[PDB]
């Protein structure tokens, strides 16, 4: 069968990719430029790790087109070609990694967060990142690679010139870069540091919010202690857990000012012995109650849910990524520790390039579904700029 049916399909689907690369993460980039309630430190490093899906339309997916015909080229340009697209797949870790340390000081520290973190130091971390994302991805330019020993039978078959190889990734870059460095000290490492720092983010929100309603149990179980009571060292000991409570919820001002205050009146009473009138100065508590420590709690949980929520749409576009480029590295795996193995067929191949770049089309739509400010800006985008 001519080569040129089979890399029709495949040549076809790289380049409708590229187009819905660039046109949904461009729609995302417009919508936070615009959107202020979109220019948070969080959306930094997705307008970041937006700007690396666009470039694997723009250049990686056509740098790959063309390593796939095998074309004469220097052997060092034909490295640039297959190496540059490891810049921005090493760039989407590092933007990954921030956005799950940033969800996480969010709900471990939010009192410090705003101190901590700031638009001007993101920037700067975002710029280190890229630089780095450079020096990972292209190191076999600096030696490590197969341009040494080239394949002369394949040059002169193919009729290059002198100096030129034929261009094909597994030529000249070598296969323990790509096994060793890159797929398990580049990849995985980070992915599964991202898997433990998730961990702690829903293990954290899931204690806090436990927190939060035992303190609720801990005041009204109390309260029904001092209901039914019988001496005055009993009202104190329920009074006294009630005051913890208060003060542990804490971390609005006036329902708490007031609840505390009437707390210590009816422990006075307690303490010079009046027994039922600190009883009855207890029941003005549930007033207090009812109109705002219940309006706080309830506020609070609807706010820990928000967080959480956030979070797991962050986690979704990690897992995405994993799925999307761990069949590539699996392969390689192959290819590298099997040598009795026949390689992978050529199909095989393309199918798991071309889902490796199906994760540049992916993020677009969850931010549209999972995220209303996203949703909505997207909404007004379409309908006033490209339809009306
Ligand atoms: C502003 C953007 C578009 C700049 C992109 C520049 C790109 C397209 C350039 C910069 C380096 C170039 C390569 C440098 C060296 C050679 C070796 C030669 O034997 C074949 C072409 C090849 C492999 C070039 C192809 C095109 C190339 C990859
Ligand atoms: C977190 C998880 C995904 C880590 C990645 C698991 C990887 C490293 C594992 C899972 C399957 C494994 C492969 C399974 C089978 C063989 C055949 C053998 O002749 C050579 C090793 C080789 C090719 C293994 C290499 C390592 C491998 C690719
Ligand atoms: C990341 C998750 C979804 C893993 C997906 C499974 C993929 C990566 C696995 C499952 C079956 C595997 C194949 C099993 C057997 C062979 C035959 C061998 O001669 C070359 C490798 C090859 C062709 C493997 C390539 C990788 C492979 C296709
Ligand atoms: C993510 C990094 N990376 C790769 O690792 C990768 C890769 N292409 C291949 C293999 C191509 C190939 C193998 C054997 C062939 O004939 C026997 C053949 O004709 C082509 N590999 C291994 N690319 C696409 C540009 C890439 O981006
Ligand atoms: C994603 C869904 C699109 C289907 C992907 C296949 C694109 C290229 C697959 C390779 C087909 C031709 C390669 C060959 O026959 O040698
Ligand atoms: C844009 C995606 C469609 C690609 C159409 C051009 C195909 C050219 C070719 O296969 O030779
Ligand atoms: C060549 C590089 C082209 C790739 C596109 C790079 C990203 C530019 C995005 C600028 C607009 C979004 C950031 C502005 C902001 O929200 O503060
Ligand atoms: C090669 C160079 C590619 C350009 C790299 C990133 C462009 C900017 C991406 C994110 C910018 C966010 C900064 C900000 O909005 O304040
Ligand atoms: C937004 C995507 C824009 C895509 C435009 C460019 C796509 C075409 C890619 C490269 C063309 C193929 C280069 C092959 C060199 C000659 C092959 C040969 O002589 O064997
Ligand atoms: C929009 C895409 C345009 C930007 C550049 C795209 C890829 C160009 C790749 C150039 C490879 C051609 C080499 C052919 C040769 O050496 O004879
Ligand atoms: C951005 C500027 C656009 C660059 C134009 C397209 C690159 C096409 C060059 C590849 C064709 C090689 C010519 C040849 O080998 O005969
Ligand atoms: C429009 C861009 C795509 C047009 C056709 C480019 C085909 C390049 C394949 C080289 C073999
Ligand atoms: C962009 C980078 C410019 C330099 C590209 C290096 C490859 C040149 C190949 C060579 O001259 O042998
Ligand atoms: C080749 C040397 C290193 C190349 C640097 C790569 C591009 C750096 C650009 C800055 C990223 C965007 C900064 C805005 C914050
Ligand atoms: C892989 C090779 C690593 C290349 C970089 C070597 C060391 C870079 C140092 C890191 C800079 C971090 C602090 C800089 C902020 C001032
Ligand atoms: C995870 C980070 C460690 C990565 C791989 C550990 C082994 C690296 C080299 C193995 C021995 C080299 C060889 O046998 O050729
Ligand atoms: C390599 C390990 C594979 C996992 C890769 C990264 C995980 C990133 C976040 C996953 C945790 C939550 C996933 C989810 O809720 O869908
Ligand atoms: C191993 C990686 C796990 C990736 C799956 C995460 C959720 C997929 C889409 C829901
Ligand atoms: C998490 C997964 C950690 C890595 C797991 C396996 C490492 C590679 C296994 C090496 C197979 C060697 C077989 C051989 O060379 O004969
Ligand atoms: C369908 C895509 C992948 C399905 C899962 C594994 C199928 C792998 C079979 C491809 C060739 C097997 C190896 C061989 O033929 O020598
Ligand atoms: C083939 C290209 C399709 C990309 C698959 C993911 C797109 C969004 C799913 C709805
Ligand atoms: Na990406």
């Amino acid at each position: 069968a001519p080569p040129i049916m089979g890399s029709s399909v495949y040549i076809t689907v790289e380049l409708a990719i590229a187009v819905l690369a660039i046109l949904g993460n461009v729609l995302v980039c417009w919508a936070v430029w615009l959107n202020s309630n979109l220019q948070n430190v969080t959306n930094y490093f997705v307008v970041s790790l937006a700007a690396a899906d666009i470039l694997v339309g723009v250049l990686a997916i056509p740098f790959a087109i063309t390593i796939s015909t095998g074309f004469c080229a220097a052997c060092h340009g034909c490295l640039f070609i297959a190496c540059f697209v490891l810049v921005l797949a090493q760039s989407s870790i590092f933007s990954l990694l921030a956005i799950a340390i940033d969800r996480y000081i969010a709900i471990a520290i939010p009192l410090r967060y705003n101190g901590l973190v700031t638009g001007t130091r993101a920037a700067g971390i975002i710029a280190i990142c890229w630089v780095l994302s450079f020096a990972i991805g292209l190191t076999p330019m600096l030696g490590w690679n197969n341009c040494g020993q080239p394949k002369e039978g394949k040059a002169h078959s193919q009729g290059c010139g002198e100096g030129q190889v034929a261009c094909l990734f597994e030529d000249v870059v070598p296969m323990n870069y790509m096994v060793y460095f890159n797929f398990f000290a580049c990849v995985l490492v980070p992915l599964l540091l991202m898997l433990g720092v998730y961990l702690r983010i829903f293990a954290a929100a899931r204690r806090q919010l436990a927190d939060l309603e035992d303190n609720w149990e801990t005041l009204n179980d109390n309260l029904k202690v001092i209901e039914k009571a019988d001496n005055a060292a009993q009202v104190k000991d329920a009074l006294t857990k009630m005051r913890a409570a208060a003060l542990d919820a804490q971390k609005f001002r006036h329902g708490f000012d007031i609840l505390v205050g009437q707390i210590d009146d009816a422990l006075k009473l307690a303490n010079e012995g009046k027994v039922k009138e600190a009883q009855a100065a207890a029941e003005q508590l549930k007033t207090t109650r009812n109109a705002y420590i219940q309006k706080y709690l309830e506020r609070a949980r609807s706010t820990l849910q928000k967080e959480v929520h956030a979070a797991k749409s962050a986690a979704i576009i990690a897992g995405l990524f994993a799925l999307c480029w761990l069949p590539l590295h699996i392969i390689n795996c192959f290819t590298f520790f099997c040598p009795d193995c026949s390689h992978a067929p050529l199909w095989l191949m393309y199918l798991a390039i071309v889902l490796s770049h199906t994760n540049s089309v992916v993020n677009p739509f969850i931010y549209a579904y999972r995220i209303r400010e996203f949703r909505q800006t997207f909404r007004k985008i379409i309908r006033s700029h490209v339809l009306r």
